């Protein structure tokens, strides 16, 4: 089965928006899809426990019917770095648990998308980062680049680090986080030249909630 | 003579604020200082040509009397990536010119601070980045980290890339770009543990124009 790890180059680049577009495109291709966000911070209280909106988006965009805990085993109330709330709450983030949830999904889906929390080097504990887990899982990576101020530097830094860890950079998705501006074409050209992986598509600026929009049309899965 | 390259982990981290604090601290230590910003975009028109405010700050905080062109040989009007305006204007950014200006300063100053434009991987041309120039100059690097959302990932990415290029990470400076928030102590602790270089100091949040503030007291130059 196909499996990918999605990470962003900076905060607020629309990582979940791109993830939902990817899931919709995979489903259109005929795959049995599953979204997985092992760790999520910043969540609402419900009668059944804490719920994270990004995990809800992945749950909803998966073709299979999945239970929330399957999509997101680790949910924290405060939107801060996972290693900080984890320590405060006395709830360790276990590599074995994150890996188990991945296997669980692989038993039903042909195409699994794993969404990280924060960026590449987000700490899960004092001695373990998200990059450590992706590296041990040998997951190919899809980079979500927000077309904004500073994206060239952030995308190159992330790409270099990933390749250096011996992982495959499967592709990148350009997310237009702001309305059309000047230099947009120039930024896209520079990013295309510099990121050593295929551009899968560009999701235009949408003002509502791109997570709920039919965005799969913007992804060219044949390039993965 | 001492020479350092200052880079930031993200946009708007206060790189020039930290640079001015560094210059003030070096002067207090008795050094003959010089600030150097080889490339600068986003500049005001004056009767004598384009002037960049960050270069003006470095000029003013240098102990030696320096001419503007000495501090900033390359000035562009539009605040975009240097390789883009450079190409548009038909004015190539020459490695030899940037290096020459560095030698020029070294003939008068004992302590030279070089401030980059953008982040680490800022392109100067289609085949040359700022990182290429710093690497050939073998300049030790000082990282300016804005204590904000996403700083841990950006600081680790930058640090790893710099070490990988075989350069020395001389130290880092924490700049408080926003008013005091929760998790500030936790962020500082994480950054201190993860960045493999000494914390030189932390510049508090100041609402006016930190570039004009006496901030040298916040830097401990004995750690460089």
């Amino acid at each position: 089965s196909k499996r990918y790890f999605v990470t962003g180059t900076d905060t607020e680049v629309g990582k979940t928006v791109a993830s939902c577009a990817l899931l919709q495109a995979a489903k259109a291709a005929g795959y049995r899809t599953a979204g997985y966000k092992p760790v999520a911070s910043g969540s609402e209280k419900t009668p059944e426990g804490l719920r994270n909106s990004d995990a809800l988006a992945l749950q909803r965009n998966s073709s299979l019917q999945l239970d929330y805990a399957t999509v997101n085993p680790y949910t924290f109330a405060e939107p801060t770095s996972p290693h900080i709330i984890s320590a405060q709450e006395g709830r360790p983030i276990e590599s074995l648990v994150m890996s188990a949830g991945l296997r669980a999904l692989e038993q039903q889906a042909d195409w699994v998308l794993v969404e990280g929390a924060g960026g590449w080097f987000t700490p899960l504990s004092d001695t373990f980062t998200f990059a450590d887990w992706v590296t041990q899982e040998q997951l190919p990576v899809i980079l979500v680049v927000g077309v904004k101020l500073g994206c060239i530097n952030h995308a190159m830094l992330t790409a270099q680090v990933i390749q250096h860890a011996g992982l495959t950079l499967a592709g990148w998705v350009a997310n237009d986080v702001t309305p059309p501006g000047k230099r947009h074409a120039e930024y896209m050209t520079t990013l295309t030249r510099m990121i050593p992986a295929p551009l899968l598509g560009e999701i235009p600026w949408l003002a509502e909630n791109p997570e709920n929009a039919a965005t799969g049309k913007y992804i060219n899965l044949a390039l993965l």
